[PDB]
DNA sequence: CAGCTCTGTACGTGAGCGATGGACAGCT
DNA sequence: AGCTGTCCATCGCTCAGTACAGAGCTG
């Protein structure tokens, strides 16, 4: 057993803390914590989750880091972490529409506070909700990548990637997502360039 | 009719489980 | 040789959002 004696009942109670400082370039917004993230106490520990593998392959990290290194990310790589929903659940379909919209009001508050250069939505499902709830925009055909709206009252961009979770069959391997991480690396460097003029 | 929303369903990989068995050393 | 246990290789299996069709619903 992956959860070494510790019950699923006990994991559902545990929350995953945010890694948020000011002056960040990137803020990874997950859907909500998973059983292993609530257990481990770190962001994306799932041996199957592609976050860390994609982070290295994209060149956003010098070496292959893991969930334990997540707290070193702001000072070294300019990366922070949060989730659309604080509550722990086994999957993303466990969460109600009210729960998600509660989370979006909370998220835009954390985002207006910390003002990162790029608010990275690790998942499309979560930016669909956030777009409608926050910008009043329900585009019929939503795309990945840089979105046309900024976080209200900020200069924070909204960039979307398929969930790093290995649950979506549409992007089955991590190699199938490294592209959105490479573009994310390019967007950052463009801003960390346009600012230096 | 035509364009919605919403719900139900089905979809690829690879990591890690437990169960199974073969290799193999120790001892009589 | 005969018997026995451990260990490890390997197998089947499970499990970590997104896209879409089609049913109700509404102009």
């Amino acid at each position: 057993a992956s959860f070494n004696g510790v019950s699923e009942a006990e994991l559902l109670t545990k929350t995953l803390p945010d890694i948020l400082t000011f002056n960040l370039d990137i803020v990874i917004i997950g859907i909500n914590p998973g059983l292993m993230a609530a257990y481990k106490g770190h962001h994306y520990p799932g041996p199957g989750n592609h976050f860390w593998k994609c982070l290295f392959m994209s060149g956003l990290s010098e070496v292959q880091l893991n969930h334990m290194d997540d707290h070193t990310l702001p000072g070294k790589y300019g990366i922070g972490f949060t989730n659309m929903v604080e509550r722990t659940t086994p999957g993303s379909k466990d969460l109600s529409s009210k729960e998600f919209r509660e989370g979006g009001r909370i998220l835009v508050q954390k985002l207006q506070k910390y003002q990162p250069r790029i608010a990275v939505f690790n998942g499309k499902c979560i930016y669909e909700i956030f777009s409608k709830e926050v910008f009043g925009v329900k585009v019929k055909n939503l795309e990945f990548g840089l979105q046309p709206h900024k976080i209200p009252d900020t200069e924070t961009l909204c960039y979307v990637m398929p969930s790093s979770s290995a649950r979506c069959a549409q992007f089955p391997r991590a190699q199938d997502k490294v592209h959105y991480y490479i573009k994310l690396k390019d967007l950052r460097d463009q801003l960390k360039g346009i600012e230096r003029n």
